[PDB]
């Protein structure tokens, strides 16, 4: 709660997040997050948000100065919204991180489309 | 319709070729972890916007385009309930590029609203 909103803080400064040329352009997540806010499926839309935040921190890896802040907030999203298990942030790590203009790729999720298929149904 | 269109699709991929079997599954085995998880939507939400990247990836295979558009169909009605106001909102999120600046700090602006939501 003190560690969290200190490092947001620190995100926000090396960004440069805060100052009003921000809100210019409409928002980015805080549209979707209010229609989807008492959606029973809610976890759908975020799941996409989280993954974003994962993908942009594990870019900006090697920033010195918003690593820990990264690790934190990370730390925390892996709690709330993945209960912290080990096992499942394995797993979205993985799928994440898959390619789609990887040819060998592509064949495997043809390949499997009938098993995806059969979980969704 | 779209079982039909599945065995075209791997057809045309040749998705029978020991190769496919290199480097494990992709999806088989984080399927089944989560089976009987009663947040399983986390996971088939990554594995959706995955294939509907892939199916634009491929709008140049011009013989598949139909197995895709009828696969992408189905996918839409049954995990977003043909909801289309829900889908323009995937749509958008599974488009949001991570090396824009502009999206960046617009990101790190509205963390605060996001982990709200992650209660």
């Amino acid at each position: 709660q003190g560690q969290f909103f200190r490092e947001i803080e620190n995100l926000k400064e090396y960004f440069n997040a805060s100052s009003p040329d921000v809100a210019k352009g409409g928002p980015l997540f805080s549209e979707i997050l209010k229609n989807w806010k008492d959606e029973s499926d809610k976890k759908i839309i975020q799941s996409q948000i989280v993954s974003f935040y994962f993908k942009l921190f594990e870019n900006l890896k090697d920033n010195q100065v918003i690593q820990r802040s990264m690790d934190i907030i990370k730390q925390d999203m892996f709690q709330k919204f993945l209960n912290g298990s080990s096992e499942k942030l394995e797993d979205f790590k993985k799928l994440i991180q898959i390619p789609v203009d990887d040819l060998q790729i592509q064949r495997k999720a043809i390949n499997e489309l009938i098993k995806v298929m059969n979980d969704l149904s």
